[PDB]
C-alpha cells in the first residue's frame, strides 16, 4: 500500500540519500510536492526518487494519505 505526503515547507524541501540531518543533498522538491513512500526508517521517510531513494525527515511531511489514482481517468 503506497502512501503520499504532502510536503510543508516556506520555501522549498531539500532531499538527502542517506537519513542524517545533513547527509548529503542530491537536489530539492517544490512545496506542496507529493512523495511517494513505501516505507519508513527512523525519524525519516523513505520516498522513491528519480534516479535512487530520497530521505526526508517527519517534520517537513505532513496529511498522509493514500491517493494511487484509479487507472482509466476516462470515464465510460
Amino acid at each position: 500500500a503506497e502512501k503520499t505526503g504532502i510536503v510543508n515547507v516556506s520555501s522549498s524541501l531539500n532531499v538527502r540519500e542517506g537519513a542524517s540531518t545533513s547527509s548529503k543533498v542530491i537536489g530539492s522538491l517544490s512545496g506542496n510536492t507529493k512523495v511517494t513512500i513505501v516505507g519508513e526508517e527512523g525519524a525519516f521517510y523513505k520516498i522513491e526518487y528519480k534516479g535512487s531513494h530520497g530521505y526526508v525527515a517527519k517534520e517537513y511531511i505532513k496529511d498522509i494519505k493514500d491517493e494511487v489514482l484509479e487507472h482509466h481517468h476516462h470515464h465510460h
